[PDB]
C-alpha cells in the first residue's frame, strides 16, 4: 500500500464518508451512550432487539396507557439502545414524531454497523487504506467536470428547487460525483414509467451504509406508527427538503446529497399523511404525498433517461380541505425502483 491510485477527489470523500471519529459525535449528538456500548460493539441483533422494543413502545401507545405500560416499555428499549440523559430523568417515548426520532437512531446505528466492518476488514496488504475501502463499497464513484453538463443541471438543480421555507441556509455545490453500486443497474426496473431523478439526504455516517448497501426498507419488526407513509425509501423533489435530513450544524456545515434515479410508475397521491399507505398502494408502484409547491412542469429536463423537474418551484393549487403538506413527499417501497446515480458534496451556508 504506497501512492494511492484512487482520485484526489474521490480521496477526500472516502476519508469523509469513513470517519468513526465523527460517527460517535453524531451519535452522542443524538444522546446515544457511546460508552456504555461502543459503536465497534454494535450488532444487528441489538439493533433489531432495538426495533423490537419500539414496536412495545408503540403497543402502549395505541392501547394509551402512559403508566408502567410505558415506563417498563421505555426503560426496555433504553437497555438494548444505551442512552445518555445525564441530569434528567430518560423520556417516555409518546409520539408519531418521538417514535420517528429513534428509528431514525436505529437506522444511522445500523448503517454504521455496516461502516465500521467495512473500515475494520482493510488487512494491511499491498493497497493503501483508503483503497481497500472504496474496493470493498463496491460501488463505482466517478467525479465529475465542474464544467459538465451534468453539473449544469445540478447546480441549476440544487439552488432552482431550494425551497423559500428553508431560507435559514444557502446551499453550494463542492463537487459531483457519478455513482454506481454494483448490480443496482442490473435490477432497476427498467420497465416502469416516470422515472425521475429524486433527492434523498442522510445523515453523514450513513453514506458508507448507503453507497455498500442501497437503501433498503425498514425491517418487519419496526413499529408500523412511525414512518410517515410507511416503510419504505423516502424521497423529495426539493433539494432543501432533503438537505434537511443532512443535519449539518453551524460547526460541521458540509453535507452529502443523493440524487438517484427512482422508477415511480403510477402514483398513489395522497394529502394526510397515512402510514399504512402501502396496503393501499394496490397496483400503483409508489404513494406520492401533494403538497403546495413543487417544480412546475414547464422546466423539466431529462438526464440520462431520467426527467429531472428544474425551475422554480413554483405553486400546485394543492389544498387539503379537512393539513396540506407544503412539499411533496414521494415513496418507492421496493429497492428495485431505486438506482443511484449522483451523490453531491454540499457545504451549508448557515445565516445567523
Ligand atoms: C418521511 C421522510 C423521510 N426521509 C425523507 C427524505 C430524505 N431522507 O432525504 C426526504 N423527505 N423525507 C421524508
Amino acid at each position: 500500500g504506497p501512492e494511492s491510485q484512487l482520485d484526489l477527489r474521490v480521496q477526500e470523500l472516502i476519508k469523509l464518508i469513513c470517519n468513526v471519529q465523527a460517527m460517535e459525535e453524531m451519535m452522542m449528538e443524538m444522546k446515544y451512550n457511546t460508552k456504555k456500548a461502543p459503536l465497534g460493539k454494535l450488532t444487528v441483533a441489538q439493533i433489531k432487539a432495538g426495533y423490537q422494543s419500539l414496536k412495545k413502545i408503540e403497543d402502549c401507545i395505541r392501547a394509551g396507557q402512559h403508566g408502567r405500560a410505558l415506563m417498563e416499555a421505555c426503560n426496555e428499549f433504553y437497555t438494548r439502545i444505551p442512552h445518555d440523559f445525564g441530569l434528567r430523568t430518560p423520556p417516555l417515548i409518546r409520539t408519531q414524531k418521538e417514535l420517528s426520532e429513534k428509528i431514525q437512531l436505529l437506522e444511522a446505528l445500523g448503517d454504521i454497523e455496516i461502516a465500521i466492518k467495512l473500515v475494520k476488514s482493510e488487512r494491511q496488504g499491498l493497497e493503501h487504506p483508503l483503497d481497500q475501502h472504496y474496493r470493498n463499497l463496491h460501488c463505482a464513484l466517478r467525479p465529475l467536470d465542474h464544467e459538465s453538463y451534468e453539473f449544469k443541471v445540478i447546480s441549476q438543480y440544487l439552488q432552482s428547487t431550494h425551497a423559500p421555507t428553508h431560507s435559514d441556509y444557502t446551499m453550494t455545490l463542492l463537487d459531483l460525483f457519478e455513482v454506481e453500486k454494483d448490480g443496482e443497474k442490473e435490477a432497476f426496473r427498467e420497465d416502469l414509467h416516470n422515472r425521475m431523478l429524486l433527492w434523498h439526504g442522510s445523515r453523514m455516517s450513513n453514506w458508507v451504509g448507503i453507497l455498500s448497501h442501497g437503501l433498503r426498507i425498514a425491517p418487519p419488526e419496526a413499529p408500523i406508527t412511525g414512518y410517515m407513509f410507511g416503510k419504505g425509501i423516502y424521497f423529495a423533489d426539493m433539494s432543501s427538503k432533503s438537505a434537511n435530513y443532512c443535519f449539518a450544524s453551524r460547526l460541521k456545515n458540509t453535507g452529502l446529497l443523493l440524487l438517484s434515479e427512482v422508477a415511480l410508475g403510477q402514483c398513489n397521491e395522497l394529502l394526510e399523511a397515512n402510514p399504512k399507505a402501502e396496503g393501499l398502494l394496490q397496483g400503483k408502484h409508489s404513494t406520492k404525498g401533494l403538497g403546495k409547491m413543487a417544480p412546475s412542469s414547464a422546466h423539466f429536463v431529462t438526464l440520462n433517461g431520467s426527467t429531472v423537474p428544474l425551475g422554480p418551484a413554483s405553486d400546485t393549487g394543492i389544498l387539503n380541505p379537512d393539513y396540506t403538506l407544503n412539499y411533496n413527499e414521494y415513496i418507492v417501497y421496493n429497492p428495485n425502483q431505486v438506482r443511484m446515480r449522483y451523490l453531491l458534496k454540499v457545504q451549508f451556508n448557515f445565516l445567523q
